[PDB]
């Protein structure tokens, strides 16, 4: 009788409130541009609370534009508050400059954890990474004894990359047998599901074939706790990209929301996605710029609407291995 | 050649790009956050600018936030200059209470066309409406005359309900068919596609149906102003629903672009469109609040994301009628 199935259309099924706190631009996709397309055409009741809205992101030469303060998150947090509207499933954060509006962020990821103890806040810290090799921070030098305390101790979920992995944690890696122990270092400050979003540990494939590491905690079992663990390697799209930092936690949001709690499928559907955009992006990217060279950011911008299609569900492009 | 098709995954399918300055906001949807989604699931490539990073709209007893403003605007556009990339192809406006803000709208549309020689600007003359019998405006002095002598000048998808259109001529409308008059001094200066989305002449029929007047009137080989007219009835709703406007000429620009010179199915699918996501929006309306009860300022909030395949394909419920 599949009748009574359709006037299912008429029920009300949940709303997943996903308080995304990052930068909005106007041209391209970096940060909450690129993590709300993804997140709705997912289903998501994601609203954006914007850091910045500078006409595009910085990785072009020119920008402008202006940055959101402390004091007016504060207040277009309240406005909430008034109208009772502030309450989430999900609080999620990333690249943020100034030290005061990270404190501000936290009270509010504090305050809705007061507000609500069921809280799932996805925290990808802002540190920074390695592109010759050396690897610098790429904000403020105290954001981290911020990090370190009041952020990741109050996140469910990071997203580290190895320098900041590493940064978490105070120990550091040189080996798969220490980005597996660095991460057993994050949870005492209390992520509980810990990804290392890149690094540079080789892999049975190749340098160019990176990795991607994650683990997952929960001590909710009876007695003691219990965790598993995943890793996988990906063909490096050696193609530049910026935004996909942004896109990763998200769609490591939905994905962990949909399904149970297994970092492998979960991942899959994860670190997946980013490839039906990327290939899809580096690709156009050469579609017009002179036949005879490399591409500008402008011309290598996430083709993210285009991915639409695969967004809604990814043709799984790469295998995990179980631990 | 099933499989020559296939291929045409490297096929470079155009920037249907856009600029939409309206407003933002925290939750709910309106302005840029009803107009944005769809045409972004349609390949429109909509860009952001956000007028106003609001928590809410203005209807909740509360609402804070932040209002950008003329230069504020001015360096936004700045920006997207200096590297280059003000090119565009369409400019999506609305509710604007600010003469210098606007004024720097018709400004940027300004380079903008003198730089594409077929851009096409869908504007929203937001300025008033009626309560039980009356009309009147929700914006100040300052702008009507600016709308006038400025903006529908460049405007060419222009979408005012039928006060709007009597409050930009100072020509009430009597006859429908004076509403045809009306609409050509409106035409005369600028849209060469004026859509009456909202009026208040008695359809033949019923007495709770929008009645619809629109009009693209362009040319054929030689100097000769083809018109299309036509009218279509609209079953009305039971609330106060918000953002409709602005999902109306989101998507009214939406279908005038895959049909241009058929402006039928372009009333058309947008309409529907207003529907199914409306009656949705209401239908379960009908269970959020109480067995019996009114829906509240933020449950009667557009449901736009669950309306992704709605936007994509709209069973046109209801059928244009030319004249």
């Amino acid at each position: 009788h599949h009748h009574h199935h359709h006037e299912g259309v008429r029920t009300m099924e949940e709303e997943c409130r996903v308080l995304s706190i990052q930068s909005h631009v106007i041209r391209g996709y970096v940060g909450n541009r690129a993590a709300t397309f993804p997140l709705q055409v997912l289903g998501f009741e994601i609203d954006a609370v914007n850091s910045v809205q500078f006409s595009n992101h910085t990785g072009y030469a020119h920008w402008k534009g202006q940055v959101l303060n402390s004091d007016e998150l504060q207040e277009l947090y309240e406005g909430l508050r008034l109208n009772n509207m502030n309450k989430y499933d999900y609080v999620l954060t990333g690249y943020t400059r100034d030290k005061s509006f990270l404190a501000m962020v936290v009270d509010i990821v504090q305050e809705l954890k007061q507000q609500n103890p069921r809280l799932v806040y996805v925290c990808d810290p802002v540190l920074g990474d390695k592109w010759d090799g050396e690897g610098s921070m790429y904000v403020p030098e105290d954001l981290l004894p911020v990090y370190k305390e009041k952020v990741v101790p109050l996140a469910d979920i990071i997203t580290p990359n190895q320098f900041e992995a590493e940064l978490l944690s105070g120990r550091k890696i040189h080996s798969q047998e220490e980005a597996l122990r660095v991460m057993d270092m994050l949870h005492s400050m209390g992520p509980d599901t810990v990804v290392i979003t890149s690094s540079d540990l080789p892999s049975p494939q190749g340098s160019n074939y990176l990795i991607v590491l994650g683990s997952q905690r929960r001590r909710n079992p009876a007695g003691s706790v219990v965790m598993e663990r995943i890793r996988m390697d990906i063909r490096k799209v050696d193609a530049v990209f910026v935004g996909t930092g942004d896109l990763f936690a998200a769609m490591l949001l939905a994905w962990t929301h949909k399904h149970p709690n297994n970092l492998k499928v979960a991942c899959e559907k994860t670190v997946s996605t980013l490839h039906h955009v990327l290939q899809r992006t580096i690709q156009c990217a050469k579609a017009q710029a002179g036949e005879g060279v490399r591409p500008s950011p402008m011309q290598l911008e996430l083709r993210m609407v285009q991915s639409k299609r695969d967004i809604e569900d990814p043709e799984i492009v790469v295998q995990a291995t179980v631990l």
